[PDB]
């Protein structure tokens, strides 16, 4: 007898993390210089994300695959014929795609009328379980309510979250109280082979504008 | 009032995973113009690895890192003066050590071969896997002791790094023995465990080879 030879791409796979569960990951493919009829297998403490069928080598997704919880792990790979069985390690390599979307920290504040133009009124932070540009975050305001008196254009939101004035207010000639709806969204990555901004769910902050007569 | 500013290195810290828990990690530190009174946190998903003192900023190490879990993560800082809290956003950047040791799927295994099997001719197979990635996951095998420990004995079978247990010599269930159990192990390539190179090694397994008479 000869022992069953492992094919040399059973070293290591590549398997993106949007792979969907129950997906035909891979094959474990071996060759026997006697034809022996070959059973394979996957075992030790990381076999539970992967599914072989032990006569054909079909191997199928059992648990989801995150880069953010193991980016990268070991398995054992089996083939065997009637008298031998040859274990082998594989190396599986997850591929990070936009998977996570800007999730807000806690929102409102009480500024005074007579602040100038360019004061912080407030700060927001957000942040995305991915790294890179995919983790990077963009900060909006998608509505001021009231719209009176150029709402629309007395606030500005920067990169690091600060909201500036971009305007003059009047407690007694605009508005004693502004609401804005703020967005967050990552810069962009990969999810579904398909280019994917992941945006957050919009939060309110309140506003109330202080008369110093 | 101006808010708390926390210093240009708070950004970022790399921290190694072999760092035991209750371990100072690092400090978060803050520096108001107004000269007011600072008090400490940190929030998120992944803070569960932190003990800060809300007054003084001390962090402590709560739950073990591991590269092989999570290599690089975020955590929420904050520093709050009377009047305003600032929050931001640190990533922990994780360093690998040999903290992972060979290790067997079976500690026991157990073979039956021939006496007429020709020299070279392949035993019995073994496999040793370290969680540990790069020179520090690399298996070396040996075999450390031979019973029966005869002259020839030592020199009957030779071990390689594919785990393939190799016939370097002849055998006889009569003229020899009718038994061989051979201790093995397999140790790392080695790498750096609390600041010292370190060559992590697995645990003696017993392999029990039988001779089976062909007369
Ligand atoms: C290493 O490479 C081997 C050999 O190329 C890969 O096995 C082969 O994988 C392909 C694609 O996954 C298999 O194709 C599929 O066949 C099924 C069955 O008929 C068919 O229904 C599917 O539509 C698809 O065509 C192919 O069967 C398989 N080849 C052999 C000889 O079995 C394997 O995926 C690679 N493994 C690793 C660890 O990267
Ligand atoms: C960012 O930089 C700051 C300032 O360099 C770091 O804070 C300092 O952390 C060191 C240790 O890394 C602390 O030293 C220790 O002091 C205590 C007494 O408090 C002593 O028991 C220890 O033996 C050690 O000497 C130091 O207290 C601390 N400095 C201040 C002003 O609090 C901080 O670690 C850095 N943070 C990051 C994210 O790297
Ligand atoms: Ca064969
Ligand atoms: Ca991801
Ligand atoms: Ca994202
Ligand atoms: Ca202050
Ligand atoms: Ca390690
Ligand atoms: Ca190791
Ligand atoms: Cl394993
Ligand atoms: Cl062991
Ligand atoms: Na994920
Ligand atoms: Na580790």
């Amino acid at each position: 007898n000869v022992a069953p030879k492992f094919l040399a791409n059973m070293t290591s796979v590549i398997l993106p993390e949007d792979l969907p569960v129950g997906a035909q990951a891979f094959w474990l493919v071996a060759e026997d210089q006697d034809n022996d009829p070959l059973t394979y297998g996957m075992s030790g403490p990381n076999a539970y994300f992967f599914a072989v069928t032990p006569k054909t080598g079909e191997v199928k997704l059992a648990s989801a695959l995150d880069y953010e919880t193991l980016y990268t792990f070991k398995v054992t790979i089996s083939v065997s014929d009637p008298y031998i069985q040859v274990q082998r390690e594989m190396l599986v390599i997850v591929e990070d795609r936009n998977d996570n979307a800007p999730v807000f920290q806690n929102f409102s504040t009480s500024i005074n009328e007579t602040l100038p133009v360019g004061s912080v009124v407030f700060s927001v932070l957000a942040v995305d379980k991915d790294m890179g540009s995919a983790g990077m975050v963009v900060y909006s305001i998608e509505k001021v309510i009231p719209s009176t008196g150029d709402s629309e254009h007395l606030f500005r939101i920067l990169a690091n979250g600060s909201i500036v004035l971009n305007g003059s207010l009047s407690y007694n000639n605009k508005s004693a109280f502004y609401q804005l709806e703020l967005k967050a969204c990552d810069l962009g990555g990969m999810y579904h082979n398909t280019f994917t901004i992941q945006c957050s769910l919009p939060v309110f902050l309140s506003i109330s504008v202080v008369d110093q007569p």
